[PDB]
């Protein structure tokens, strides 16, 4: 009866950038969250059981307002549960710049 953990990471990054250019106007934010689930063999055997995973959540975020930039299409992205069953994901948020 040997124990371990196995753990997988899944992951949101939300990218800002200008709606027309597509140049980047903030700093990405990465959202990593680490999932973990039991291993247990019998050596002998050779019989594998595994237990259930954990679960986790990425945080809302708020998109900043940015000099010379309209209100960004989307004002904040919102918290999302993360399961073993969850893919990585990107939100791409858009500023156009002001009317002028």
């Amino acid at each position: 009866t040997a124990t371990s953990t196995e753990t997988k990471t899944i992951t949101r990054i939300i990218h800002y950038v200008d709606k027309v250019t597509n140049q980047n106007v903030k700093e990405d934010v990465v959202q990593p969250v680490t999932l973990s689930r039991t291993k247990t063999e019998n050596k002998v055997t050779g019989v594998v059981t595994y237990g259930e995973w954990t679960t986790g959540n990425w945080d809302e975020v708020i998109s900043g307002k940015i000099d010379k930039y309209k209100d960004p299409d989307i004002p904040t992205v919102e918290s999302q549960e993360v399961t073993s069953d969850s893919s990585d994901k990107e939100i791409t948020v858009r500023y156009d710049r002001l009317s002028t």
